[PDB]
């Protein structure tokens, strides 16, 4: 027997269908819905890291000429100074007092630290879902997990599960995302190979373990100081320290619909959006049939107490009379009221108890009990505390639900004024026939 | 200094453009594509493979009665039947000769074979995209290779390079595939756990190395024959073989556009839609002064031969005066005629020889050599060859390239009929202005 269901994407509020087959007792299921997860496709780009220099020593050539040649290492620079005279703790160090040069050089390589510090960027691509379940069947609680997608299918006790797909496509991803240590920041990273002096992305490798960097720093050499040996320079200091200290906040903490996230692997987790269909396969073997489920005959209703709040506030209490022993499922007819207790035991003359919640100021349902049915009714008071630490259990209201009092009050004004006007309305009538008539 | 072009997605065939920068002299590169490739994203589903069936010896008891109880194997069974008489090759086995039973049993395992022959099912997702290119620069030729999108440069000869993205997102793939040995097929394969008795997919499993297994075939018992010892059964045929036996053409064959398919890893190769932007950034060092190159002073031009043909079938004769030995470049400066060599060396006084290709009945274009303009006119004959091995090397032709011959017809025809209608009207305007002024 197939039965189709829609739940609403909500975490940790039950839910309750009603199964009915011409012959049978009817059946009644409850669900809850424990965990959705989305999961991304990625795709790595580049990483960064910090950069080291590297600076040799220094050639000093004394009543000479020095020269150098080109080479392909990365940010090479090479330069000539003219008229040094150098000095050791000794003495001056050669003898020529004129006609001296000094040559320096320096490049520029990857830091052995880029193994363990390191920052990488992805492209994303579209998400995967799954969710877990909880279903009370036969009184026995059973799990259930699947994709929510129609390309899968469970089965749990000869029971066969489908579920999905789902009425959305939100995600809260954007095409460019970037990781570290547990944080995810959306960010429009450069290209590859066209990078910064002074941003993020100076320097660039495709990853960890390659040889290939490119680096896009300045550096340029200057004259040394009068009677010391160095090699000083100028360089724009690194990019990467630079964005540690203002990257801002994460994802996790901006990010709407109340979404959790997590990096390993990138994940996020109970986005209360949109909702979710259900189907069911029930085998023939767990129904009942009418002549043997007991009947009851005769029932009442009273209500002793109802405040409208977020819990359940409700009690009411039915008696009957029932012909024999068994069991007995409980369902309400309203959508404005629901009810806790899934099914109750019946044996001779006595009388249940249930409880129930509603959002209504005044209240009226019916409730069936083994194929009958019952009207209670009763009045409901406002609660005193002003906030909660959980979602209410009850559906909104809409225009149609007013209390009695003041739906009365309404009735009276509108007939009146339209008498009015009735009254007048047939005198204009007549007078109009008259005047046709006598000319 | 930036240079933007685009070029159509063509393999094979050579393209020109010209680049000017007031000052210096203007220079002409040439281009060609050699090779396209699209590469989805994919994800594994399922694969399936033989199975194979597992019955041990059956067990009789004879003058008493067997049981046997329920187990958890996949496609378990079990029945007792009784009045068996077994013999062997001695004679009867059992004293009794009557009230004996026989029990039997089989289920259903996974084929050891699976680790060689299998066939797996994918999701696809958008593909990326790469191509590689052929430039002539210099009077040297070099090559680069970039992916097709906006997200990557390459240095090449101190120049930067940049391609893509592309004007086209059509795919020749779709949403479900499936890959055996080579071989793409789009097939809408059935769900995970919703297998058919004698179709593709009768077993399932999710990686070659898992231990669940899923099977929906039939397997019934039946009653052994008089006087032997043996287990009949009924079972479906392996769905496996059949699809291999009946799967028909792939891909290769049937895909639109010319496109060639490989599958390790899966590729499209050369789908001839849409058109590539490109970006080139030339250094000042590659330029040389207007001052410097060499100036022609007269020209003149004679055409002895020309043929319409696919191939270049036109040569022209130029005469010309130079002022130095030096290099010069020359270009069309028309759309319908393509000219094959990109530079030329001059001197003193001589002559030059090129040749083209047009579409054109009737040629008329001008020819740029070193910043000065000559003209070049003649008629052209059709080709005899009525097929060819190769596509044109030239464009198409509008509705106002015409034969002058025709032209002059048109004009005659049309002037006459008009000058008729002209005289007529003068002569009604005329009457007219008589009749109102004398009225
Ligand atoms: C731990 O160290 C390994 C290298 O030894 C590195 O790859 C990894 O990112 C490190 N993890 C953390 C949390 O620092
Ligand atoms: C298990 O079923 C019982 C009813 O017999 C119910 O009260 C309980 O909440 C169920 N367990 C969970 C975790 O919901
Ligand atoms: C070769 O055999 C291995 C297992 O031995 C299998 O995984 C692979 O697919 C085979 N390749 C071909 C081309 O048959
Ligand atoms: C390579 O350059 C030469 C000129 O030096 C040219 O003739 C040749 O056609 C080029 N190669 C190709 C494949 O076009």
């Amino acid at each position: 027997y197939e039965h189709v269901t829609v739940i609403p994407n909500t975490v940790g509020v039950p839910y309750k269908t009603l199964v009915n087959r011409p012959g049978y007792s009817p059946m009644v299921l409850e669900m809850e819905l424990q965990s959705v997860t989305l999961e991304p496709t990625l795709s790595l780009d580049y990483i960064t890291c910090e950069y080291k220099t590297v600076i040799p020593s220094p050639y000093v050539k004394c009543c000479g000429t020095a020269e150098c040649k080109d080479k392909s290492l990365p940010d090479y620079s090479c330069k000539v100074f003219t008229g040094v005279y150098p000095f050791m703790w000794g003495g001056a160090y050669c003898f020529c007092d004129a006609e001296n040069t000094q040559l320096s050089e320096a490049h520029v390589e990857k830091s052995e630290s880029c193994k363990t510090e390191f920052a990488s960027a992805y492209r994303a691509h579209t998400a995967s879902a799954s969710a877990k379940l909880r279903v009370l069947y036969q009184g026995n609680n059973i799990t259930v997990a699947a994709y929510a997608n129609g390309d899968h299918a469970v089965t749990v006790k000869d029971a066969k599960f489908v579920v999905g797909p789902m009425s959305s496509a939100w995600t809260p991803f954007d095409n460019k995302i970037v990781v570290y240590k547990g944080d995810v920041y959306n960010m429009d990273y450069p290209p590859f190979g066209a990078g910064r002096p002074g941003q993020f992305g100076d320097i660039q490798s495709r990853t960890p373990e390659s040889k290939d960097v490119y680096a896009n720093t300045q550096l340029v050499l200057q004259r040394p100081a009068a009677g010391t040996v160095h090699v000083p320079y100028s360089q724009a200091p690194s990019g990467f320290k630079y964005w540690l200290k203002e990257r801002g906040a994460s994802l996790q903490h901006t990010a709407p619909f109340g979404c959790q996230i997590a990096t390993n692997p990138v994940r996020a987790v109970n986005c209360a959006v949109g909702n979710i269909p259900i189907s069911i396969d029930i085998p023939d073997a767990a129904f009942t049939r009418v002549v043997d489920a007991p009947s009851v005959t005769d029932m009442s209703c009273e209500v002793p107490a109802c405040t409208h709040s977020s819990d359940f506030g409700g009690v009411a209490i039915i008696k009957y009379t029932a012909s024999k022993k068994g069991k007995c499922a409980v369902h309400s007819m309203t959508n404005a009221v629901t009810i806790r207790e899934a099914d109750v035991e019946v044996e001779g003359n006595s009388q249940l108890q249930i409880s129930f919640s509603t959002a209504l100021a005044s209240a009226e349902f019916r409730v069936q009990v083994c194929s009958t049915q019952v009207h209670c009714a009763a009045a409901c008071h406002p609660p005193k505390d002003h906030i909660v630490n959980y979602p209410a259990s009850h559906t909104t209201l809409g225009v149609q639900d007013i209390s009695t009092t003041a739906m009365s009050w309404v009735q009276k004004i509108t007939g009146g004024v339209g008498l009015i006007v009735a009254v007048a309305a047939l005198i204009l009538i007549v007078v109009l026939c008259v005047s046709f008539s006598r000319h």
